[PDB]
This record gives C-alpha cells, structure tokens and sequence, in this order.
C-alpha cells in the first residue's frame, strides 16, 4: 500500500502496565528529514515511559518526533512505551489512523501511513455462538404482549384503500403509507371504504393499540397517536409481499399490544464524529420501527459542538470543526483533513418536525461542565480562567477541557446555551450531562477557592453540583425538566426533580430511586452498542464494560433483584440504548454496531419479562433480517 508503514505490537502485560513496541517503515526511496509521526490512540501512554523521542498527547491525538533528524530511505524507527490499562482484546484497540509530515529535499510534504493491526498477545479463545435457527410465521420486533394467529390470512392489493375515522391517527397513517411506498414501491391510497381502518378506542391508555387481521380487514384500534404510531409498525412487520403478483398479504390474527416502559430510548453521540441530517433523519425512522419513542441526541463533547447557538456562533464556526489547521486538533479520525459538521436551527426544526411524525421526541444534551473541550475553545474569553494552574487529566487524556464553575463567563455561556436550546426543541427535557469530571478539577483554580471559602463547601464535587443545580433552575423558568447522567447527582445540589440516568451500571439507578429521584437505565454493560458484539479480535468496537454479544443484550432484565413489588420500580421511567462514536465515523459501521442489538433492546423496553424468550426472539430476528436487507442497512449478520 502506501510507502509510509507502522507497526505496533503487545510485547508485554504485567497487571495494569502494558509496554509496546512501535516500529515506523520509510519504504520509499527518499531520506525523510525533520519529520514526525502522528496517529490516534485512546489510551494514556505513560510520558516517562517512552523509549526513544518526544511524544505529545492532546486526547486521542499523538504525535511522535524522533530525537535525531533523518530517517534513511527503507530503513525505520523504533520506540517502546507503555500504559496502564488492562490487555488489549481487539484489533481496534489499536491506532485507527497514522500519519506523517516531513521533509524531502528540502520540500514539506505529507503522507497517510499505513498502519498495520495491532500484534496482539491476549486475544480471547472464546467466541459467541448463535444457534442455527427457524425463520418464524410473524416476524414482529419487539413481540407484542398479546397475540393470537388464525390458520388463514388476508390477502390485498393497492387498490384496497386506507380508511381512517379518527384525527388521532393521521400521522401514523401517513407513517405507514410512506413506508410501504420507500421500503415496498407499494401504494396504498386513502379511501372512505378501504380494507385497512383506523378507527378510536378510549379504552385504550397511550401507546397501546389492538390491530385485527380478517378476512374482509385490517383494523387499527387506539386511543393515542402514538399507539396508531406502534400499531403501524407492527403492521410493517406483520405483512408480507409478492412481487409476483404485487400484493402484500397479512395472517389472520389478533393483537393487543402496549408497552412494558414509558421511556424507551436511544442516544447517539454526533460530537465525536458528526453525521448528516439524512443519516440522522435515517435513524430515527428505524427507531419507531421498533417502537421506540425518545432520541437523545448527544451533540456536544470535547470532539465538536455540533448545535448551532445564533447568540454564540463561534460555537459552529470553531467548535463544528478540528485539525490540523483548526483551534481544535484532530481527533479519532481523519488526521489529515478539516474534519465536522454541525445542525442549523433549521435543520433541528426539521429534524424535530421528521421525528415528531414517528412518535419521536428528541431530548437535546448539552454536555456540561466535563467533556467541554470544543466549547472552551471556542469560547476562551468567557470560559478560560489564565490563573488556573490545576492539572488535571479527563478519562479521555484532556487537561484543558472542563468549565469552571466560579467564572461568570460560565453562567454567561450556559444561560444563553439554555435559552435557545429550550426554545428549540419542543420536549419538556434537557439532558445537562455532568459525566466524567476528572477527580482533579479546580483545585488550584483561584476563583474557585474564593468560592469554595465563599459558601463554605468543603468537596469540589460541591462546586459541581452549584453549578448544575443553577442549570436546573434555569431550565425550570424556561419550562424544561432536567435530566442528567449519574454524577450530576455528585455534591447533592440539584433537586429531586433531576432524572438520573444510570450508566456506569445500574447501581446509581436503584440508589437515586431509593431516594425519590425517577431513573433511566442504561447500564453500560448491557445497552452499550459501541461494545464490541463478540470475543474474536476482529470485532470493531470497544470493551470497557464487557463485550456484549446479541444474547447478553437480549436478557438483560432491568433491576433483574429489585422484586416486581418494590416502590422503586415506579421510579423508573425505563430504559435506553447507546452509541457513541469514537470509532465510528460512516453510516456502515454506524449500522454494523447498532443492528441487531437495537432490536434486542427495543423488545426489553416493549415486551413483558413474561414473553421474552432468546430462541423465539431468534426466531422473529430471523424472519425480520430480510427486511433489513431491503431497506440496505447493514446489521451484523448472526448467521455468518
Ligand atoms: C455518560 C458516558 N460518557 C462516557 C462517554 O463520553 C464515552 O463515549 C462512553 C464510551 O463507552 O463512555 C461513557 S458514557
């Protein structure tokens, strides 16, 4: 491939203390002079560590200098460091991108390096195996709670025509029609008389629907939009086409049908690599799908600001954008180019108005006051505080990029944040994030002792939740319910109204329950779709919690030990699948990662403990994996 070649290898694992070897080839013909090496690394190699040169590190971006000048053509560099971090599982774990600038005959240059995977010494033996399995008659994801299936079926064309006697319903319909047309070219039309009937029913609470396949019918029975919403997309499911003599075709049967969780979630990071409004608007339509109702749109982090805020545009115009020739280095991925994105307000009100029409509400997060890298630097004169000598690191190898909560540059930053943020977007929720504020922070920050003294805390987690709790108040006159993840809880500032999302684990969720706080579960060891989804070192992703293969997914009962009895249940609003997207940078991967695991989580959301089984969920996977073919998403292949 490319003349520039790095190969990196595990020579040694001693607990917590890992030393590699990094060799870099000069194939080509030239002597390279003053040049330097610059790759993406997740983890913290140790700066004492290292073998031979000077190596820089700002998050993942890592650039190697050789102490000498010149490295002769077909010859190489060789350098050793090490990390603390357990053994290195998989392929991915190693560089995702390498690259060089030099110097040849007195020309600058730059060049893509080939980076060979990483030699591993600790791969695992074990692997996941999915057993060889049945296609099943109703292929439906998740499995409805009631279902009974008659011996015959309905069989009807595009003249059939699609009644409907409710407003309530309207969206759905057009859900459906718009559905069968993208994904079937088939047409049904709006007739008084069609065989397909949306028509009310009271007795049924939100989200619940009664679907009924006859011999003369199909007909749609709720009480709320978003139960014709989930009715529609058990239909989608449920029918069947022949091409030959185009016709779709739908067992006899009868479902009653509601959901086991109100909250029913899934995030996606869209900070650490931005995707587009078509990719985006893509994913959403395959959530209500599932029947999932809420997107938590992760739009802010140390990789990007991805959310336009007119009163604050240097937020887009620096914080959309990093690398090498930008305030905001390279990160991840794409070393060598100007990398980001970011949405206009008119495309989140478009986003907003697509996701509304499937039963989605969008909760917006504005990541704060970790993880704020992107903001910071686009922000310097209201977020820097120059007499700040702590040093501190972030989980992510940052020492620049947390807010400091004594500065009123910060409450500047976030009540104008806020102010638009909750104009925007319709849903009575803000996500505030709070997660991974280095143990470090402010402590040697001058204005933050002055207001540590000030007020008389005694724990600079304290100064944490001060500023959260002044987030939360400000989104209560602004009409918004804050939501944060576990730590905002740190400091025991903000009120019992702040909805606790549990990632680390569960633990935080049934603690914060205990004491009146209403909870979100998304355990990172279950729900986490950038884990890997098997043992073999080939599998992208990462593994922090644990791999996750498809069968661990799908039985993760939430609070397995918390008796159906118990008082906390009630304080749990439900549960919540993520993606985040370090290494994930193109819809391929972005669909490899999240299908079919999604799938598994939405029956855990929908379907009671009761119906959830591994083989028939196989079975119903088995039976929907064509119709993932067609809409050309590229899931993980079970069978392969
Ligand atoms: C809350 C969370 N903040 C961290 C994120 O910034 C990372 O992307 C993720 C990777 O698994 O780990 C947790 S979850």
């Amino acid at each position: 491939g490319s003349e520039y070649r790095v190969d990196l290898v595990v020579l040694s694992e001693q607990k917590q203390n890992c030393r590699f070897g990094l060799t870099f080839h000069n194939l080509s013909d030239q002597d390279l002079n003053s040049w330097g090496l610059t790759f993406a690394f997740d983890r913290y190699i140790l700066p004492d560590s290292v073998s031979n040169g000077q190596l820089t590190q700002i998050g993942s971006f890592c650039t190697l200098k050789p102490e000498g000048i010149v490295l002769a053509a077909n010859h190489h560099y060789y350098c050793e460091f090490s990390i603390g971090s357990n053994p290195f599982r998989y392929y991915s774990d190693g560089f995702n991108e390498a690259m060089i600038d030099f110097v040849v005959d007195g020309q600058p240059q730059r060049a893509q390096v080939d980076v060979t995977p990483i030699v591993l010494a600790s791969p695992y033996r074990e692997r996941s195996d999915i057993p060889a399995s049945l296609t099943h008659a109703q292929p439906l994801l998740p499995k409805p709670n009631h279902i009974e299936v008659s011996d015959h079926s309905f069989t009807f064309d595009e003249q059939a025509g699609v009644a409907i006697y409710t407003d309530l319903a309207n969206s759905a319909k057009a859900w459906l029609l718009e559905e069968l047309q993208r994904i079937h070219q088939f047409t049904l039309s709006s007739s008084n008389s069609g065989k397909i009937i949306f028509k009310s029913n009271p007795t049924l609470d939100e989200g619940a629907y009664k679907l009924k396949v006859s011999e003369e019918s199909i007909k749609i029975e709720a009480g709320s939009s978003s139960g014709f919403t989930h009715a529609c997309a058990t239909l989608l499911q449920l029918l069947k086409r022949d091409e030959a003599t185009k016709t779709m075709e739908a067992v006899c049967c009868s479902i009653i049908d509601s959901p086991r969780f109100r909250y029913r979630g899934m995030m996606l990071d869209c900070a650490r690599h931005f995707h587009s409004v078509e990719q985006v608007k893509r994913l959403i339509n395959l959530l209500a799908h599932y029947k999932l109702n809420t997107f938590h749109w992760h739009l802010t982090d140390d990789e990007g600001w991805r959310v336009e805020i007119k009163s604050l545009p240097q937020l887009t115009e620096i914080g959309a954008w990093r690398g090498i020739d930008e305030t905001i280095e390279p990160q991840y991925t794409h070393l060598s180019q100007r990398y980001g994105g970011f949405y206009t307000q008119e495309e989140i009100r478009d986003v907003i108005a697509f996701a509304e029409q499937r039963g989605i509400t969008i909760i917006p997060e504005i990541d704060v006051p970790g993880h704020c890298r992107a903001a910071i630097k686009s922000l310097p004169h209201l977020l820097i505080e120059a007499e700040d000598t702590t040093e501190y690191r972030s989980i992510q190898h940052y020492n620049d990029n947390v807010i400091n909560p004594a500065l009123p540059g910060s409450y500047e930053f976030i009540d104008k944040v806020l102010e638009e943020i909750a104009a925007l977007f319709p849903a009575p929720y803000v996500h505030i994030g709070a997660d991974e504020v280095p143990n470090g922070v402010w402590s040697k920050s001058p204005a933050c002792q002055a207001l540590m003294e000030q007020l008389g805390y005694t724990d600079y987690k304290e100064l944490q939740g001060h500023f959260l709790r002044h987030a939360e108040d400000k989104l209560r006159k602004l009409g918004k319910r804050m939501l944060g993840w576990e730590e905002a809880q740190h400091g025991n500032k903000v009120s019992k109204d702040t909805v606790i999302y549990s990632w680390l684990s569960e633990e935080a969720a049934l603690n914060c329950a205990r004491q009146g706080f209403d909870v979100v579960l998304q355990p990172a060891q279950t729900t986490y779709l950038d884990m890997t989804q098997d043992y073999a070192p080939e599998e992208p992703g990462v593994d922090w919690a644990n791999p996750l293969p498809l069968e661990k997914a799908y039985n993760y009962e939430p609070l397995a030990e918390v008796p159906a009895d118990d008082p906390i249940r009630k304080r749990i609003w439900g549960i919540q699948t993520a993606l985040w997207c370090e290494i994930i940078n193109n819809p391929s991967r972005m669909d490899y990662m999240i299908f079919p695991r999604l799938t598994a989580m939405a029956e855990a959301c929908w379907t009671e403990k009761q119906h959830r089984d591994w083989t028939d969920y196989l079975s119903r996977l088995k039976g929907h994996l064509p119709l993932l073919d067609l809409q050309g998403v590229n899931y993980r292949k079970p069978w392969k």
